[PDB]
């Protein structure tokens, strides 16, 4: 399975969400931002090289934040805590970012996916 990685950033107590653009079933709804491991690359540079793509900002990949997603038979996701080293987030390659706290977590729209996430997002900023 293709491995896709995503980073819940969080960040003076808040967690960054992204807002896809694309494609067409996606976009409008939020995500933890990220993209595919390319072969040869560890989980951490490929996260870290799409926040720095799609962000703008230089961050730390740490510990994994909740379980694996199964988005197809082929492609998997997985989301880690990553925090800030430099930079601060702009939507290069989304439709807006959004700083959310723990009570703003569940009502966002959420793509699919990542709305598994959201028990483990609302803990992690308790
Ligand atoms: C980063 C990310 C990606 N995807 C899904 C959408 C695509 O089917 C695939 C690859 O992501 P991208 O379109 O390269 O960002 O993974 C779902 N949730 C996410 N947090
Ligand atoms: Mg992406």
């Amino acid at each position: 399975k293709q491995i896709v990685v995503a980073g819940a950033l969080i960040s003076r107590g808040t967690l960054l969400v992204a807002q896809r653009d694309r494609p067409a079933e996606l976009a409008g709804l939020w995500e933890l931002p990220g993209g595919k491991v390319t072969p040869g690359e560890s989980d951490a540079d490929a996260l870290a090289r799409e926040l720095r793509e799609e962000l703008g900002v230089d961050v730390a990949v740490g510990e994994r934040l909740g379980a694996d997603v199964a988005l197809n038979d082929a492609m998997t996701l997985r989301a880690y805590r990553v925090t800030l080293r430099s930079g601060s987030p702009h939507p290069h390659d989304h439709r807006a970012l959004r700083w959310v706290g723990a009570d703003e977590i569940d009502g966002l729209a959420w793509v699919p996916a990542d709305r598994a996430w959201v028990p483990d997002l609302v803990a992690a900023l308790s």
